[PDB]
């Protein structure tokens, strides 16, 4: 069902993450980690202290889709080097909530007030998505039956 998902998303903050290749999102899905440029790292660390959940919604450049979304489980920290394909800051630990794709064609009815009400697919890496738009976007994703949100709920 969708009840534990709605609980995790209650009063959450949402951020659009843009990756220039699939390899980096694949590594993030495998290792439960993300890294970003200092301007966004500072924003995400502030957000992590400020909200019950911070949700990263991933989109690979030119793919026409989102590739899933995840919850920050830590602030950034400086583990073994991650062989990202590229100045990069600390590593955030993340817990995936959905590893399934969502095509942009399915989110065309959602506009982001924090980016001039442009369609939510439009945005620079790190763009915040307002609460209502972000919640509706996450709920559009196909359910990911491989994930048990009981584990995620325990960390909040």
């Amino acid at each position: 069902g969708t009840s534990k998902l709605k609980y995790v998303l209650q009063d959450a903050r949402f951020f659009l993450i843009k990756s220039n290749n699939h390899e980096n999102v694949s590594l993030a899905k495998a290792k439960g980690v993300w890294s970003t440029l200092p301007v966004n790292e500072k924003k995400l660390n502030l957000a992590f202290r400020s909200a019950r959940s911070v949700i990263l919604i991933f989109s690979v450049r030119e793919s026409g889709k989102f590739q899933g979304f995840a919850r920050l489980s830590s602030e950034s920290h400086h583990g073994s080097p991650i062989h990202w394909v590229l100045m990069l800051g600390g590593v955030f630990k993340i817990d995936w909530i959905c590893r399934r794709e969502l095509p942009f064609t399915k989110s065309a009815h959602l506009t982001n007030p924090w980016n001039e009400h442009k369609p939510v697919k439009i945005g620079r890496d790190g763009q915040e998505i307002e609460l209502e738009c972000g919640t509706q976007l996450c709920l559009l994703f196909p359910p990911d039956e491989s994930i048990d949100l009981y584990q995620v709920i325990h960390k909040m």
